[PDB]
Formats: C-alpha cells, structure tokens, sequence
C-alpha cells in the first residue's frame, strides 16, 4: 500500500492495540475507492491462529447498517414504506400505544422509548408480542431518540415480511449475495468455523450468545475483506447495478431526524464533513430530536459511521463519500468508542 497510508494507518493503530490490550485487529482502508488492509495478533490467542484478511469478527451494532440498507432495499421494491404504521405488519399489536408508531420510528428509535436490549427472557416468538404489547413508552413517537436493538431489530423483521423470506434469506440475496460479500454471515456455516476468531472479554474467549431479533440488530459476522467492499458499496452506490438496492443504500443515509450535529439515517448515523473527532469523540442518552420535513436526500460531505459490540468484539464504519474514502476495524476486544473513533479521525483526515 502507498506509504502514507500505510504509516499513518501504523503510526496510529500500533499505540491503539498497546494502550486497548487489543487480541487482534484488522483494518481496511479505502482510498480513492480501493482497499488497502492491514492486521495484527491473535484470532485464537489459544490455538495461536493469526489474523488475517480472511477471519470473522463480530460486528456488533454495525450489522445495523445492513438492517438499514435491507429496509431501503425493501422501500425501494414497494413493499413496505417508512410512513406505514407498525401495525400494518404485526396486526396482533393491538395495544393502544402503537397507534401512531411507525415503521421510520421503529428504524430510528424515536418510537418512544423502546429498550436497548430485548429481554433475555424473551425466547418465543409469542414471548416477543407479549413484550411489545406490554411495553410502556416513555415519550410520544417522534420526539425523543433511545438508541435501541428492540427498535431497529423489529423494523428488520418486519421490514422483510411482505417479501415471504426469512430476514436471513433476503439478507443473503437481496445484500450479501449481489455485493459479492460471499463471507459475511448472520450464522457462521461449520464450514467457516476455522475463520471464526474468538472475542475477549476479561481474558476470556467468548462468542455472542444467541438472543431475541439478534439477527437484524447485532447478529452479522464478516472479514475485513467483505466489510471494505461494504464501506466501498455505501460510498459510491451509483456503481450498484441492482436496482433497489442502489437507492436502498441511497435511503439508509437519507437525513431523517437531527440530534446535536449528528443525523439519523436508516442504521447509519452522519454528521456534516468537515468535521471535529468531540462533536464525535453511557449506557443510556436519550435525546430530544427535530424532524427533518420532508428527509434530506444522502449528502456527499458527510462523515458516515456506525459503532457496533458483542461482549467480545468492538467494531467500527466510517466513510466520506464525496471524498471516496473509507475505514472500517474490526477488533476482538471490545474496546471504548472515543479510542476507535479519535483513530479513524486520526486516520482519514491525515489523507485530506
Ligand atoms: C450494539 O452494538 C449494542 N450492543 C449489543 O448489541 C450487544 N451485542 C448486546 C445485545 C443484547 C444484550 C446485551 C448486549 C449497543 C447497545 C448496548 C451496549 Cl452496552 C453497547 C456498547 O457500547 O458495549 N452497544
């Protein structure tokens, strides 16, 4: 890779993993629409398996940004729409505080408070309504943001059901497969066991443990190789040949709602580029949020990032379209948000 990309990426990631205590990492940076990668350490401290190009980290709340991008695929295609009412897909939500919650408040978490996490509780598919129906907002919809699993993992679910697939089938069809992201998984196959690396959590190699809609919310897992021609594929979705998927992307980074300087897109979150690593640099916040009347179509000067965590794995997406570059890392530690925000920061704004 050209050397300044390689020493910046160097000069910043090496003091990164010393200062996180880091197991492995992989990085990919794309510049003027190429990827360049980079990795360290262990994928199994144990076994002594290395990282490499080809390993499977756990992506967290950054398999959002899929879940996003699956919804716009579905608007794109008419079969659901962001103004619908949440019932109009779940019509045993009878309970009277749906009235008024959409699916744009579902994908946005600003229907009114909905939790962060599901209930472990929560198994059955008759366990889940019972939790919808007796959920207590907190808020009328559309004035506050909770940054939510339970929010955005249901509009994922019900986001595919007009389609008739499961949200696993139209992820690998209508996302993975036309992207070539050929080793990106929501469950690792037997036969991708060997790439599969091991998280860290207090010294312990741990996989995240299956749980209620984790699929559309925290459930993918993929390799920095696919991940680079994610961020490739959000960057310049103009070079998209699918159709709906091509203005899907487009929708996921449509301005929906503003919260400070940050703005909430369909799983992707952006600020207005240039930009200052405080203004992106707590178990809970929520957020008073303005409507934007009508969404402001995806802009080109934009700082486009999503964080993302598993117990044992710490992720992170950010690109700048108009400037055609792009970084995504992928560690096995989940390490602080400032810590990988400040690197990517460090990293993209030392290449213009
Ligand atoms: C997305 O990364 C969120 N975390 C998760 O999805 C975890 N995998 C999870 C899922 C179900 C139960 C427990 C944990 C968000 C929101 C929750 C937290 Cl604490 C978090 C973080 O910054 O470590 N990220």
């Amino acid at each position: 890779a050209p050397q300044q990309i390689n020493d910046i990426v160097h000069r910043t990631i090496t003091p990164l993993i010393e200062q996180q205590k880091i197991p492995g990492m992989a990085v990919a940076v794309i510049y003027q629409g190429k990827p360049y990668y980079f990795t360290w350490g262990y994928a199994d401290i144990a076994k002594k398996q290395p990282v490499t190009q080809q390993t499977l980290f756990e992506l967290g709340s950054v398999s959002k940004t899929f879940t996003g991008v699956l919804g716009g695929d579905a608007i794109a295609r008419g079969e659901i729409k962001l103004s619908d009412p949440t019932t109009k897909y779940w019509p045993e939500l009878t309970a009277k505080q749906w009235n008024g919650i959409t699916l744009l408040h579902l994908a946005t978490y600003t229907a009114g408070g909905l939790p962060l996490l599901v209930p472990d509780e929560v198994k059955s598919s008759s366990d889940l309504l019972r939790f919808y129906q007796n959920w207590q907002p907190a808020w009328a919809p559309g004035t506050q943001r909770l940054e939510a699993n339970s929010s955005i993992g249901l509009f994922g679910a019900l986001a595919v059901k007009p389609s008739g697939l499961s949200f696993e089938q139209a992820m690998q069809t209508r996302v993975f497969q036309p992207l070539k992201l050929n080793h990106t998984w929501i469950n690792v196959p037997p036969a991708e066991e060997k790439n599969y690396a091991w998280g860290y959590r207090e010294g312990k190699a741990v996989h995240v443990s299956p749980g209620a809609l984790d699929a559309e919310a925290y459930g993918v897992k993929s390799t920095i190789e696919d991940m680079a021609r994610w961020v490739q594929s959000n960057l310049k979705p103009l070079d998209i040949n699918e159709k709906t998927l091509q203005q899907g992307i487009q929708l996921a980074q449509s301005r929906y709602w503003q919260t400070g300087d940050m703005y909430q897109g369909l799983g992707w979150e952006m600020l207005d580029w240039p930009v200052n690593p405080d203004s992106i640099i707590i178990a809970l916040a929520a957020r008073p949020v303005k409507a934007i009347t009508p969404p402001t179509p995806a802009v080109r000067a934009s700082w486009v990032h999503k964080t993302g965590a598993t117990g044992g794995f710490g992720s992170y997406v950010a690109f700048i379209p108009e400037k055609e570059l792009g970084i995504v890392m992928l560690a096995n530690k989940n390490y602080p948000n400032p810590a990988r925000v400040d690197a990517a920061w460090q990293i993209l704004n030392a290449l213009q």
